[PDB]
């Protein structure tokens, strides 16, 4: 009965508890509770010990002492009506003084600006002045009836870790942790003289788990103690006079605060970076990664493992761009939230080994009488598992505390089934990826660096303005294909690599997702038509190659390669003529039919030409299909191209041959198991490969097929928590029928 | 009671014509041609400048107008592309112009890249209308931009594919901007002066310019704007224009990049030349016509459709060609008052609705519901701004086979006269000055909105409602752009502006919001104690600010999200259901309460808090505005549904701003407007003087003859309260279509 590639937490007075349940589960490590020297009893079971390290924070008694050294954002205040000649402008008015705390130390007319909001203008220092009893700046001779602010530094004096926590668990006057800035050299060297001295002072941890290391993720909290602005890949709180200064003269030019407060967008992934944002992400990152290798050194000639948490403290690692594994990291350990946060962790190159931190975390939030926390567990399981098949992850834990696990009996019998089955995928595959039937490829501006990244604003949280993207993520995070990330420079660069079955390119217009003016560059637009017209598939979700304002007549600029385009309100002149819908189509095979639909569809009929109204629309809608947020006004652009789904007098759904290649539209796409087919049936028709679709397929769309041809294998798996039957058709046109459990899993030669 | 009604006739319809003309009360009468010795009533005969004369357009084929087409992109895919010109037109209606030099008056574009393809790098070819280009990129999209003739008038053209009229000779157009067909209309027309001693109104239908209207290859409409002049130009007048104005028009000023000048298109200075230039010459023309009917004592009187372009009703100095009249089609409240609002004209008529045919005059139906929905339309718009004459167009024939219409028509010119009589023709008590604001302004009064003549759909009905709304509704409406406020400020006379529309349409107005100046003199106003109400994207301009797409969104309070400022929280505050705004709007109980049960969203990462998780509803909002949000908490929310706000209202100063999402019309959503103007500018206590309870039925005050009636926009009963400006009460219950008269 297998052992091992499982990590269980431990706590003080638990050694009985501990040692049956990682027998039961099989554990062969660890985690020592924060802190803490853990019982002789647990650490005699001889199991690999994890002990996490925090490496800027947890030390109020150095940085109470140096107080100008810890971290530092850029802030904007609220926009300011100027009634006359003269403003003042509260500079703390908006945020939470617990956690953020203005920089009078450094120079503010050096370092700040004052922004006239409805010009663009800054506002010259000479006409501004900081108070010296509050923090108000005071403003004269600008205009009446403009809106005014200060970007302004501001020290951060609260871990959002520590904070997040004390917040959320009100540990009511318990001291606040400071953070600390190690881009300062005596905060740099409190640091390393400390971790040296701990390395001594832990004879028995056998890895540390960096949670994380030397700056947050850009959140802000608000007056009101809420969460203000958060970008979970944002390096806004990154900042300080002697950084920004060191910038100028290693880049050539000064940075304006504007760079990093970005209008109030605070440089969201979603924003089109500019050289500002690329030029302060390499100046970081190079920073950021010399020091995490000295912490990887030092562990390692201490005879340790250095690891990892992605999340936390981890910006400037940038574990996706070339270089990460210079730095020697043994493993990267994350939460496991869904599929794409799965691949996110597993995709990662550089190194040793990933782990992943499964759900729920063992806390009272869900470990209380009467909630079922292994429904959740199992969830958690087949969201990563269809994943892992895909890409696997090395080993697999959980956190919080054991002593509340081990009261619900359910919850642990759920964990030792999960622990068996995730140490036999391994076993039985190598750990090795599926074989991918089409290679895909995700364009937009980060590739890459951005891998599993897109269409995120805080970690595993898609919301109303993010779900429609995030769903091809997810879908794709456990589609048999072979997923890659490239970006328009790559592709302007190099041309695209022609091993690439098909491109995906979605999102809203004017996003570092669709990708803004790059689509105005003729280069671009050539590469990729020439590309589909040559057999290439090009499949566009929301506005793909969207530009505004470039061509009155043409709104997404590949209109011709999809055969649709967004009406702008510039073209109303121009009758919009929709060809019939085709309601049976290789795409649309495994959507569940509703005659009831249908038939008052069929009945109903398409509108006849009218004048201003065009012709063709369906006057009711088929419907059948979760499309997501709707792009409105969305249109064919001549009578050739197929639409699929056409309701409302918009279209969703449409494919159009151009050349050799295809076209694909969808206007978006939540994820659901039917969405997931919905995608994959679009990348083999598009890619012309309608032929290659049955081989290791799956005929319901609840069950995914992996095909694992170097050890003689392929599995089936149950994506549900309901029993599902499905066929599944092998490469040489056999098929076997099966019926699967609850989220099961089946073998077969 | 009788008159201000125009009656239609045929031939051989003397006796029931007579009859008719004296149950309807008729004082004139629209002749088709020539008979019976019915003849003392006022005499219509129509006429029509620039068609029914191919004797002499097919000896001068040069001189039919002209039109800039726009063909289908072609993808190259090496240096060479061909570009066939027809393939998307209607060959019975445009035919290229192979006289005037196209290396010369046309443009070859690169669509991809923007940039015109030089002259030599391309050829037309020979013996098919095909354009031949070398030397240029593969891999991306060409047009051509050429010259059409125009060879079927699109009224003639319309019929005649309505009625399958078959090989029904083509009548060709002419323009009379060449002179030698300039000299043959105004011959004819001398002539047929004189032919005609009976006629007493030269009804002209119309003059000299089709607004856009082109067809495609498969016989269906291809592009039209009401408004648009797209069918003016030939080399001639471009070569002209070019001395007159001191630059020479691209081909490109015209097609637009495929809009062909749209006004829903931000007007730029090309299309303002171009309009001044074409008006200049149509009005001078006009004003002779005018001229020769006056000399021969006969009115002129001008149709508001068709050939209308050049005219410009609305533009200072209409007053100057000395129109006796306008007729204009009755489609609803909106294409009423672009009627009735016209200045520079002694009188006004409108053509009310059904037209006499058997499109719906057949056996089954009942013609006298639509005529009392078209009578109830114009009725509420009649009242804020009055037309001086009724009447009906078709054949009297096929209505006088229909005794309830009969009767129903009756009713209808009994109860117009009536209006006339107690009131003085004097428009109603406006309780508030509103001011529509836009690029355009006055020159197009009533026209915003509008693609195709009084056929509102998906894409424009939810701003159409505003003026539909506006049209008959108790308030003085006015029309002011841009540049009148740039020029002269805000009259200190108006309570209210109204911005509205999508972004980057002349109808919010571009760029004109990224002027200082403008958002200068609107804040101060408000400020003061104005009033800001904002529909769909008011004062949107992209791209300015990364963190604020509506400039005007402090005022409204409220933004669009777009996509930029993900990372920012939205808190929305609680819904205030309960409110001044929305009082008429119907509480259904159940939706209500599943509403106050559902509860507000938690602030969670990443998305914000406080939006209601089920929908409180009650309200058409028309097409949804995506990711509007509250730019603070202080702002009132009355409808923020589905993450995202439809209603709101925001304190500026001693001013007020609102936010609307959309306004499809309805009395329900009239009501929600109204009320929304006498909030916005802190007239609430104004409010209840000369006001129906019930939002089904108008009200209409005539101080100046000690008078209010109240009017029943349905075809239902409805009971209704009117409050008096004494803040007294009076009670109601009206039949369908009803109408009640009071002393005040
Ligand atoms: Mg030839």
């Amino acid at each position: 009965t297998s052992t091992g590639r499982f990590t269980l937490p431990s706590e003080e007075n638990f050694a009985e508890k501990t040692k049956e349940l990682a027998e039961l589960w099989g554990a062969d490590a660890i985690r020592n509770s924060d802190g803490t020297h853990l019982d002789e009893a647990v650490l005699a079971l001889g199991k690999k010990i994890y002990n996490a390290y925090f490496p800027t924070r947890a030390h109020n008694e150095w940085i109470t002492l140096h107080m100008d050294e810890t971290p530092q954002v850029y802030l904007l205040t609220d926009r300011i009506l100027a009634e006359s000649d003269t403003v003042d402008i509260p500079l703390m008015e908006s945020f939470f003084a617990e956690q953020l705390k203005p920089n009078r130390d450094a120079d503010p007319h050096k370092y700040w600006e004052v922004v006239d909001r409805t010009t663009g203008e800054v506002v010259d220092s000479a006409n501004w002045t900081l108070d010296a009893d509050e923090d108000t700046v005071h403003v004269s001779g600008v205009a009446a009836w403009h809106e005014y602010t200060v970007s302004f530094l501001a020290y951060i004096i609260w871990d959002p870790v520590e904070m997040y926590n004390h917040l959320t668990n009100d540990w009511g006057d318990k001291e606040h942790e400071i953070p600390f800035d190690i881009y300062h050299p005596a905060t740099r060297k409190f640091v390393f003289d400390t971790f040296e001295q701990w390395l001594k002072d832990s004879p028995q941890t056998d890895v540390v788990r960096f949670t994380t290391f030397f700056y947050q993720f850009t959140l802000l909290f608000d007056e009101k103690r809420r969460e203000k602005v958060v970008d979970w890949f944002g390096c806004a709180c990154t900042v300080s006079p002697r950084a920004l200064d060191d910038f100028e003269a290693k880049y050539g030019y000064r940075l304006r605060p504007e760079d990093f407060v970005d209008g109030g967008a605070y440089n969201s992934a979603w924003r089109v970076p500019r050289k500002a944002q690329r030029d302060w992400i390499d100046f970081l990152s190079g920073f950021v990664r010399e020091n995490v290798k000295q912490l990887a050194d030092m562990s390692h000639a201490a005879g340790k493992e250095a690891m990892m948490f992605l999340g936390d403290q981890w910006i400037g690692t940038e574990p996706y761009k070339d270089g990460f594994d210079e730095l020697g990291l043994d493993a990267v350990v994350g939460s496991i939230g869904d599929g794409t946060t799965t691949r996110m962790i597993a995709d990662i190159p550089g190194v040793k080994y990933t782990e992943g931190r499964f759900l729920p975390y063992f806390f009272p939030d869900t470990f209380y009488e009467g909630n079922d926390p292994s429904i959740e567990g199992l969830d958690n399981w087949r969201k990563a598992r269809r994943a892992i098949l895909r890409s696997p992850i090395s080993r697999m834990g959980y956190g919080g505390y054991l002593s509340l696990a081990a009261k619900f009996p359910k919850f642990v019998d759920t964990v030792t089934h999960i622990a068996n089955e995730f140490r036999d995928i391994h076993d039985r595959t190598g750990g090795v990826a599926a074989e991918g039937e089409l290679n895909v490829a995700i364009l937009n501006s980060w590739g890459k660096m951005r891998s599993w990244m897109a269409f995120t604003v805080a970690h595993a949280l898609p919301n109303k303005q993010t779900y429609s993207y995030y769903g091809i993520l997810e879908s794709l995070s456990g589609m048999r294909v072979n997923v890659r990330f490239i970006s328009f420079d790559d592709v302007l660069a190099h041309g695209i690599d022609s091993d690439i079955d098909v491109i995906i390119n979605g999102g809203p217009v004017d996003t570092a997702f669709t990708g803004g003016d790059v689509w105005t560059n003729p280069k671009l637009v050539e590469t990729v038509r020439a590309w589909v017209r040559g057999g290439g598939a090009f499949v566009g979700v929301g506005e793909p190659s969207s530009a505004p304002r470039f061509q009155t007549g043409r709104f997404f600029q590949l209109a011709d390669v999809i055969g649709v385009d967004e009406e702008r309100y510039q073209t109303l002149s121009v009758d919009k003529y929709f060809p019939p819908v085709v309601p049976d189509h290789f795409i649309t095979a495994d959507v569940p039919v509703d005659p009831a639909a249908r038939e008052a569809w069929e009945q109903a009929g398409y509108r006849i030409p009218l004048s201003g109204c065009g012709g063709g629309q369906s006057i009711k809608p088929l419907g059948g299909i979760d499309f997501g947020e709707p792009v409105l006004n969305t249109y064919p652009v001549n009578e050739n191209v197929t639409l699929l789904r056409a309701d409302g007098g918009q279209v969703q759904l449409a494919t159009n041959d151009y050349g050799k290649g295809r076209g694909v539209y969808i206007s978006g796409l939540p994820y659901s198991a039917a969405n997931a087919r919905l995608l994959e049936r679009v990348l083999f028709y598009a890619s012309h490969n309608e032929d290659k679709y049955a081989a290791w397929s799956s005929s319901n769309p609840e069950c995914e097929v992996a095909h694992f041809p170097e050890q003689g294998l392929y599995c089936v798996i149950n994506n549900t928590d309901q029993p599902q039957k499905t066929t599944v058709t092998l490469a040489d046109g056999t098929t076997e029928d099966f019926d699967l459990p609850d989220s099961g899993i089946a073998w077969r030669e």
